[PDB]
């Protein structure tokens, strides 16, 4: 019942009973909170409530201290002081931003803007409060029950009435009843179970709302600049392959934390693995939010680092199939590859946190709490996709508000910038360089002359709110008959329902823009599907077109983005 104030760190016996995270508030801050919000319950050793029998006064502003006890205006003794007086709430040991975080419902972009522009302690309060709200929102969804099992990949579901149905894609992960985690995609629904289990009738699925633990560490440790490389020992025999990053690797050792902005195909994994070769005796923990990003770092390490000095940390509750070529769960290996949520409590010479646009401040804080490091390297790209904000429905979240690292990269600039895209045909590099990189991204490849664009709005239908554009898929099918080399293409769209329709009509492998991030293919076929804020988002557009190594076909709905594509236009 005694701790440090979230706002001014002052010692207090007071916590807000109305905040969902019950934060410590000092006398001055507790007062400014209760006096400006609907939050009137204050908790000390005991709640500040009227102690008189049967009384219901709990509002701190209507309460008084009568001896060692609390009473309202109606039950107070003649000798009593108000609990709220002279800008303070009475307590042992004797804000506009805090109030907005404490009372917002997290449905507006302004809520996330504030959560990233506030003090460091309020960033943790906002992250914990937000994450708690997001988990309690998972309880709002209805239970799915097996009505009938059709096959090994298809079944029929009966939903709970009165409660809304969660969107059906790979982002929404259910728990069966615990018969393993399950995902669903569109009466016959397609199911995918983590554990191969014979689906029984009457079995039910719920999105597993986990308990949000409190945060302790900052999103970023205080910056420290050094005169020399600190705690790290450079090689004098650095391979030519990594020579381009030697100045950047030295910058890494000369400051507590460093940020690396790496546009698509500019060498992010190459940089991360090269850091190990440049400081060969340094113990590095490689982390990312997703198993996929951690696996991509494992792939690069498998090529350049000694396999016996690596370990892939996999939590006992395996939620996906991941990297198999390293010794599993050997926390003490020189190179540890592990998702943020599975990080052990350990130390490191360098912590490399990859795909930083996908991290939340909650993730930034967890990394700082589990890992004590000499150096922290944040690698990613604020021009790429952020983590989905399931509660956010009003407004667009700009890259400078994705998290603390993205905020720094967009305001003061990244510490390091990989400026040459080695993946994409020049038409793609030139389009995205002008679009999101202020013309600082350069092409290594020539123009492929295999980048096409077609302006075709088609017809937009909807599987609930997920969009489908059958005429856009029809245009693709027509193009494929005339361009058989594109048979090997990956179909990409901003919607899973569009991808499900394209998978049946085209037979191409399918991928959403959000699930394509970090991946690359020779040929990409993209159908914009709609003109929505979602399908027109420049970071999503950036990711979509930068998946291509050789060619891309963009079937566009939006005039602006279509005109910005430096591609050959097709007719029909
Ligand atoms: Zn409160
Ligand atoms: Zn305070
Ligand atoms: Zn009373």
């Amino acid at each position: 019942a005694v701790g440090a104030c979230v706002l001014c760190n002052s010692q207090t016996s007071l916590r807000c009973g109305a905040c969902i995270r019950r934060p410590f508030l000092c006398c001055k801050c507790c007062y400014d909170h209760v006096i400006s919000t609907s939050h009137k319950l204050v908790l000390s050793v005991n709640p500040y409530v009227c102690n008189a029998p049967g009384c219901d006064v709990t509002d701190v502003t209507q309460l008084y201290l009568g001896g060692m006890s609390y009473y309202c205006k109606s039950h107070k003794p003649p000798i009593s002081f108000p609990l709220c007086a002279n800008g303070q709430v009475f307590g042992l040991y004797k804000v506009t931003d805090f109030n907005a975080i404490a009372t917002c419902d997290w449905t507006n972009a302004g809520d996330y803007i504030l959560a990233n522009t506030c003090t460091e302690r309020l960033k943790l309060f906002a992250a914990e409060t937000l994450k708690a709200t997001e988990e309690t929102f998972k309880l709002s969804y209805g239970i799915a029950t097996v009505r009938e099992v059709l096959s090994d990949r298809e079944l029929h579901l009966s939903w709970e009435v009165g409660k809304p149905r969660p969107p059906l894609n790979r982002n929404y992960v259910f728990t069966g009843y615990q018969i393993g985690e399950y995902t669903f995609e569109k009466d016959a629904v397609v199911y995918r179970g983590t554990t191969t289990y014979k689906l029984n009738v009457g079995d039910y699925f719920v999105l597993t709302s986990h308990t949000v633990m409190p945060l302790s560490a900052p999103t970023l440790v205080p910056q420290e600049h050094y005169v020399r490389i600190t705690g790290l020992y450079p090689t004098l025999n650095i391979s030519d392959e990594f020579s381009s990053n030697v100045a950047n690797y030295q910058k890494v050792g000369m400051q507590k934390y460093s940020t690396l902005q790496g546009p698509p195909g500019t060498g992010k994994s190459h940089f991360a693995i090269g850091l190990a070769l440049y400081y060969p005796s340094a113990r590095i923990v490689y982390t990312a939010c997703s198993h996929a990003a951690v696996d991509a770092l494992c792939e690069k390490a498998l090529k350049y680092l000694p396999i016996d000095k690596c370990s892939r940390i996999i939590p006992a509750r395996a939620r996906v199939e991941c990297f198999d070529k390293f010794k599993v769960n050997s926390t003490l290996e020189q190179y540890v590859f592990c998702t943020v949520n599975a990080l052990p409590e350990t130390t490191a010479d360098i912590v490399v946190f990859d795909e930083i646009s996908m991290a939340t401040n909650y993730d930034l804080s967890v990394v700082n709490a589990r890992l004590r490091a000499k150096h922290y390297v944040y690698i990613g790209d604020p021009a790429q996709l952020p983590a989905p904000r399931t509660l956010l429905t009003k407004g667009t979240l700009e890259p400078e508000y994705f998290n603390s690292v993205c905020r720094l990269m967009k305001t003061i600039g990244p510490d390091m910038f990989l400026g040459t895209c080695r993946r994409c045909p020049a038409e793609i590099v030139d389009t995205v360089s002008a679009l999101v990189y202020d013309n600082k991204l350069k092409a290594h490849k020539d123009k492929s002359a295999q980048c096409f664009k077609m302006f075709y709005k088609g017809v937009i239908t909807h599987d609930v709110s997920s969009a489908i554009n059958r005429p856009q898929i029809g245009v693709v099918r027509e193009f494929l008959t005339r361009n058989p080399a594109w048979r090997k293409a990956v179909f990409i769209s901003p919607y899973n329902s569009q991808n499900a329709v394209a998978s049946k009509i085209l037979g191409l492998p399918t991928q959403t823009v959000d699930s394509s991030q970090g991946s690359e293919y020779d040929y990409v076929i993209f159908t914009q599907t709609t003109e929505t804020a979602h399908s027109c988002n420049v970071n999503r557009f950036n990711v979509a077109i930068t998946r291509a190594k050789v060619g891309i076909l963009c079937i566009m709905s939006d005039r602006d983005l279509y005109d910005k594509l430096q591609f050959t236009s097709l007719e029909i």
